[PDB]
């Protein structure tokens, strides 16, 4: 399967008590094929809330995906942790679902040098008959990995590319000429024009989940050179991301789901309930922006 | 009373990675019987907490407790970036009877002080027990103020901090300003400093082959005798640095294993000890007991 | 004057003694001008080895500059410092000797407050009838401004623009966006590119001192919408930057220099002077890249 | 003469156009001296705001500190900066002027490597009859230096030492053991008690300059070993810090001094003046402590 395009990391739906909520997950994945008409989806990573959850939630989650989503985009899985037995785990369970490709983050809170974290991801793709895509994102893990560490990882066949969320466009341009058999993913949705010229294969994002289609604008009008248009895309985008996250990320990504009816529902906390007055910011940003 | 010197308990593990259960238990009764620690503290970052699920933190503390009985003090570390983990598992540790739990601030995701908050409050408010709240900067990049531990202070039931940022001034503020809660250093290599500003005790990964040392800096500094207490330290140091330079945690079991206790390996992708980490191991051995 | 373009950010002329190099430095400029063609000279940067020099070397500097130039290309002057008064007399010495603009590096090694800052600022403007750019640069001094910090400098009519060389594109674009009549010069002569992309007024850079060719091309092409191949030249000059940036900055930018017929000369003390190692692997960056 | 002690990072008083006032100076000097007997006086370090001031200006403290301390206490003398030239201009001029030791500190703004920094120092030091002492600051500077380069340095027998204004004492601890044979100086203040706890030859702080009684119990009663005594007169000399950071570090001090019929003066612009509210804080500051 060709692993190219823009991909909503998806976000899912829990109740007040911290359950998942399918109903609601489902919804939202159909959200994003339907409405947002994104290429594929990435489940499990730290838009998900992934990291907050017990291991049998993260597989009920990696099942009502595959299930609701069936043949119609691509599947991309994040089974990374700390517990690099329950990223083998998941990478096989994922991998015997029919995930296109699995992902995995950085191994993180312990600081493991670069022998340890290139032993993390060969023990995971070997373990499976699948492709692999490196997750990065310093901003969270404190992990930054130099340009000729990829390239040791790289080695392997399986580990077909990478998503880098980090904001050094040196780096980004640098992989890019140094691999250019890899895919390279942007996870920066406020960067994704600056990212695009740099030659990135497509786009990871959290706000694909209700801005999908002006974030394939910005990447299809930049492919087609019309840059002046992207840009004001992308102006647009970033007023909307701005506000968003003065509001609180994930609470109001979900509250903007919800004021198209789906149901998104509640963050799993510690991240706050949303309040009265967050509750109505969102609808006056749900007026600015749709 | 939670005062005194709390060895953050290492965990035995096999070459597959599985807890070595007879390992452990040697390791606990080496930390009571050789160390002579005044307590333990479970499922922390030494324990590599953070790489198991949630059966295996389970395990680790029963055995923990069972081994221990009532011989000495447990603080259990339930903390996670997964609230309803930490709550389940202060509720099982509760009733295990540990003296005390402990919660690592929430990381990976960047929490708001009102979420940390939150996140305390839920955990300590779910059993009847006392809460100890573990700031480490270092490995999760979460530093507070004074005004923001003094809002947690708020409930009752949290009772101290355990302090492992590098920032001293910050340490003396908080000592006199709060001279009600426990506030215990959690840097092995700045004991003494940490001791002259008023520390209740420590909690550290040395001393679980290093705890007689580590009581002597406490004490003698206690005891207004710095100067011993510095030699101490400087050969705590020299141990410390090489132990680091070869490997924090693999070096600690491979000297353990010197003694005839079998703690093991670390459980992957932290590396298995190389012939030369086992030889500079030896050597280390030799030179400091 | 009009500001836009591409500008060098002038390297000076030492020779082992650490002494001025009149000759060297003219050469450096008339390179600047009848080589590289840019559209003008930052004089008195970070890369002109300013902040190493006396403030009678640096007004040498300054006359030599416009001397040698005279109203062929367009002038500014970076006159801040950690010493204000002599940022004051140095905005009133460029601004006698007809420099188009002045630009002022944030004040550093002290951690000075936004208050202090902007007063800082406003005393070098107000002190003088010319215009001023900011001079952010945070990798070397630490100080990170917000967009609202901006917005509050940007209040005096006589401060035009700034000169980013922060790798936030996110900050970037808000820049772009909330103060569409400031000018605004990327700073980061790796990220170009990008930084073209989101709608700079132009660069002031340190490699176009021998790489200005290109720069113009990665500019035009990209104005021009060509995309593709802004990319390949952009390539090609991550190629030689890090090369560079190895072998070590100063010292080969002024060894390339040489190369190129120009008396670049030495690098001030403590930066070291060039190895023989360093010296044939400048030569080898050099048959490589021109 | 034995560099041991107490030192004041010597404040300096301008006036209003940010010229020095030699008269606020001495008056400085003399309450130093005669009420907060110091051991001696650090002149040209940050807290003299000697980084805002040009050379002919450093020359001319170093030669009013000189004649008006005569021989009563000892005396470094803080030549270094980003430009090594005036660093060995100033050792000279220094050592003529018959200063005890010199000191300088890291080269800053520019990221030089271990090699300049030793190029740097050895200069210094070997074109000079004098000794010199290591200035380190990590939080201004950047600049954090390992056991094994700091072992090169000290290679050299006149350099004698070092001062140590970053909180690590892990790296302090290792530095006390592993040279037993040099000088090890605590700048901070409000942890000079746990650094002497660790062994340090001396103390080097900005408060000094109003509170050196108190600072030298606190250094000697740790030296004693009367730590529970020592500690009484830190709970009071924190309290005093806490009040004057919270004022206005320079400013406070400077205040707290006027109070005592010293002309202390202004600070250097960008720094903030003192205000009729900071004026009246200060009051209250005063009365407290003093
Ligand atoms: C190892 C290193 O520090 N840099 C890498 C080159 O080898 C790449 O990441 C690029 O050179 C980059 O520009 C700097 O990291």
């Amino acid at each position: 399967t060709d692993m190219k395009g823009i991909y909503s990391a998806l976000l899912v739906s829990f109740d007040k008590e911290g359950n998942i909520n399918e109903k609601g997950l489902r919804q939202i994945i159909r959200h994003n094929i339907d409405v947002c008409k994104v290429d594929g989806l990435y489940v499990g990573g730290s838009t998900g809330e992934n990291f907050m959850l017990s291991t049998d939630e993260k597989k009920r989650i990696f099942e009502i995906a595959k299930d609701e989503v069936k043949e119609e985009i691509k599947l991309i899985a994040q089974v990374g942790s700390v517990n690099l037995k329950e990223a083998v785990e998941l990478a096989k369970f994922t991998t015997d679902l029919g995930y296109d490709a699995i992902s995995a983050v950085t191994p993180f809170y312990y600081k493991f040098d670069f022998e340890e974290i290139k032993h993390y991801y060969n023990t995971i793709i070997n373990s499976v008959d699948n492709r692999l895509i490196i997750y990065s994102i310093p901003f969270l893990t404190g992990v930054d990995m130099s340009l000729d560490q990829f390239g040791e990882l790289f080695e392997n066949e399986k580990i077909i590319g990478v998503k880098f969320t980090a904001a050094d466009f040196y780096l980004l341009e640098r992989m890019r000429k140094t691999f250019p058999n890899k895919l390279i993913f942007a996870g920066f949705d406020e960067m994704m024009l600056p990212a695009t010229v740099l030659g990135v294969d497509g786009a990871i994002g959290s706000t694909f989940n209700v801005n999908g289609v002006r974030a394939r604008q910005i990447f299809e009008l930049t492919k087609n050179e019309k840059i002046s248009e992207a840009l004001e895309v992308q102006h647009v985008t970033n007023d909307l991301i701005t506000d968003i996250l003065g509001n609180g990320l994930y609470q109001t990504i979900k509250l903007l789901l919800e004021e198209q009816g789906v149901e998104a529902g509640y963050c799993r906390q510690p991240m706050k309930e949303a309040t009265d007055e967050m509750k109505s910011r969102a609808k006056e940003i749900y007026r600015k922006y749709f």
